[PDB]
């Protein structure tokens, strides 16, 4: 047992946090006790405060925290197995999930591996792809092509089709994998992006496994939203020249866009998806990478025989358990009026922002809303000041912004939206 | 679901580790429960109680189902699942930080969670050359390593995976190319260590460290080696400027006889990974740990900081079991457990030497070991162990278990009972 003074102690000493120092943060970290619903108990100044999850807790607390039908799920799969090795067993709970999951993800995406984060996914993706090709005779075909502004994760395949700005490239010069890319993708539709893309990728083709992108929404790269139209295009390019498709899911899937998937926008199939992030409804780690039975096929009558990966806890009972239940409870709801009535709230509440001096963009897809700034934001002055209104929320460069659990109500989105447009006040100082 | 349901949704739909779609020599065996040692599997169509020879690929070392494990999750379960570790930290995290800087080798000071070992790996790769980026000698980006080495299943993981059993001709151009001394002999050699610095020191300008699985060789076959080499290593990587990474993931917490291999030797790393049986097989978790100095000199660099973050980073419910576990295994008299084990494993391997088809028979704390002459048929081999009460699953030519700490000394020996008619029957 550890008190807050004592946790931010060891914690200084001993804790690595994402993207951060030992020795040299800026900000201690905040002292999380309690989760519970779309609120976090947080302590300020000694005191449990509760405050609202904007972020979702990084994009995966969909049904927000310690659920009853999500914590059950938990605990009755417990009480009967919490793990068997995947190698030579099967069990319900993995059954169950990729029947779902080839059940509700776009068309013809029939197969499923598991693995337990996104960057794994992600890395097992592109292996699906290089195998694909080699298994019809085309070990040339081992490059990525993608647009920029993306992220994919931080492996290091993950990281060789990141952003190269954004993913710090010129800190790895001669380490990562080289691979093509395409100019930023523009958020109004304009067919001549498509074509030059097109022209791009056919000058690589014989060279290219796969387009790896996330659709409609890059989160980690910048929060940018791009017209569902240029994925169709994708889809297009990709079939007429011969390169495999992968959509990245592991931010946009289970509804957060307003669709399901957001390749449903645009009602195309990837060959090859991933999902990760809200796939347990927040609770655990878990991924998954789903493709065709032609490219599942060819892997498999590819010289090789096999796909050559396989996770230590591939398909854990317990992280599926909870995914199925997850995954139920989206799919046994009206979810698609939920997330419109939230996106409702985003932009009515997000709209006074426009006016600031120091925006110079506000947008909204799904149950996802975005203030873009002029300048960085001061995590040192904005963290506080949101805290202070009650929410928890984590800027990050120019953008203030929120993906709230779908169980936010219109007063939790109200009061959420108020602290957003109050930091970004404050940035214009 | 039904067990033929569960098995027709499987057929149609789930890829299995290293696994073809519609091409499986045989269906995988529906597992429907698991409690202690024991997993209940369902074999035509009837229930049958089976040991987990294997521990669930070496997770499960506290058995299944363990009271203070499944508490310390519904423990934690009621007061929060998850929060984000960025901005934000918890109990869990700082409560499981700080006894893994005070069990690990001596000088890792600090802990980076991710949530498998592939990661961990990435992470500790990452770690070294942000070390060096930070030292101002970029040219220090590859990794070497001695062959038979097994690190993951992600790209850079691959990269430092044995050459023949990570199918590296089948990726010719994809990967990193990495520094490969030959094998590690199980016996002590001078001249092995020789050879292995002489090579080291042709590549020093450009390597950022040396990564090695200490004593034991896991899933790239089962082989042990003496630990002194781990002392020769750490004095090579020492003076020629190289850091020492140690893959912990299958060693760690007891599994060959010491709480982790490198104490066999007194050796600390530069940098550590652990995995697997860190959360007692309840869920996905690993960590990588490295030294105040390869900390601060990352943090004082051009980035300023690791570059790396998963998302359930230090999740707090897989962090609370992993405490539990933790916590579990040193309260009780461990060494004294595995042991026990070996020698069981010992005793009842014993008569397999003699066999037709057996090539070695070698133990190491609770890994027992039947090296046969040639591929063991998983066909004839899993249903002749499921006939005689234990899960067990060969690869290559080998036969072998890493059992639950909790089994007892009848159980181990029903395991290794099953293991020598296993090795019967390849001569057969
Ligand atoms: C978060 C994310 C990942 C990586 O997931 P981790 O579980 O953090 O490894 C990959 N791709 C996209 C699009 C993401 O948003
Ligand atoms: C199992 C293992 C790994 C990989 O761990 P995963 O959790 O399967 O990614 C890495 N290194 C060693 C030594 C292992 O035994
Ligand atoms: N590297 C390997 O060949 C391998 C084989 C089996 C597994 N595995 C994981 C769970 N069950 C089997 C993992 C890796
Ligand atoms: N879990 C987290 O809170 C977190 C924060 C930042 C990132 N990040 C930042 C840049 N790339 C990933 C990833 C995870
Ligand atoms: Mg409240």
């Amino acid at each position: 047992g550890l008190t807050p003074e004592q946790i931010i102690a060891v914690d200084g000493a001993h804790l690595w946090h994402p993207y951060s120092s030992i020795g040299r943060e800026a900000v201690s970290p905040v002292v999380a006790v309690a989760a519970h619903g779309a609120w976090l108990t947080l302590i300020r100044d000694g005191q449990p405060i509760e405050v609202l999850d904007a972020m979702s807790s990084w994009w995966t607390a969909i049904h927000g925290h310690g659920h009853p039908a999500l914590d059950q799920a938990l605990t009755t799969q417990l009480r009967v197995m919490n793990h068997v090795m995947f190698g030579g067993l099967t069990h319900e709970p993995a059954a169950r999930l990729a029947k779902l999951l080839v059940d509700i993800t776009p068309a013809g995406l029939d197969t499923v591996f598991f693995s337990d984060s996104g960057s794994v996914s992600v890395e097992v993706a592109a292996k699906m792809a290089l195998q694909y090709w080699r298994g019809r005779g085309l070990p040339g075909k081992r490059r990525l092509m993608t647009w920029r502004g993306g992220y994919h994760g931080d492996t290091f395949l993950a990281m060789s089709i990141c952003d190269p700005h954004g993913g710090m490239h010129s800190l790895w010069t001669d380490v990562l994998a080289a691979q093509v890319f395409a100019p930023q993708v523009p958020r109004d539709y304009d067919p001549a992006y498509s074509a030059a893309f097109e022209a791009q990728l056919a000058q690589h083709a014989g060279e290219l496994a796969a387009v790896v992108v996330e659709p409609v929404v890059q989160g980690a790269g910048g929060m940018r939203f791009h017209d569902p139209r240029y994925l169709h295009d994708l889809r297009d390019i990709c079939r007429r020249y011969e390169v495999l498709l992968i959509f990245d899911e592991i931010a946009t899937g289970f509804g957060r866009t307003g669709a399901l998937f957001a390749a449903d926008h645009a009602g195309v199939s990837p060959d090859i998806m991933c999902v990760g992030k809200a796939l347990t409804g927040g609770y655990l780690s878990l991924a998954a990478t789903l493709c065709t039975a032609d490219v599942a096929h060819t892997i498999s009558a590819g010289a090789a025989g096999a796909l050559m990966h396989g996770p230590t806890f591939m398909a854990n009972p317990l992280a599926c358990a909870v995914s199925v239940a997850s995954v139920e409870l989206l799919l046994g709801q009206d979810w698609r009026t939920r997330i419109t009535e939230l996106a409702a709230g985003l932009t009515a509440g997000l709209d006074t922002a426009r006016a600031l001096p120091a925006v110079t963009d506000v947008r909204v897809c799904g149950a996802i809303g975005v203030i873009e700034c002029d300048r960085p934001v001061d995590l040192a002055v904005a963290t506080p000041a949101a805290l202070d209104r009650g929410v928890w929320l984590r800027p990050f460069r120019n953008l203030v912004y929120a993906m709230p659990p779908y169980i936010c109500t219109p007063a939790e989105i109200t009061q959420i939206t108020s602290a957003m447009v109050e930091v970004a006040r404050l940035v214009g100082s």
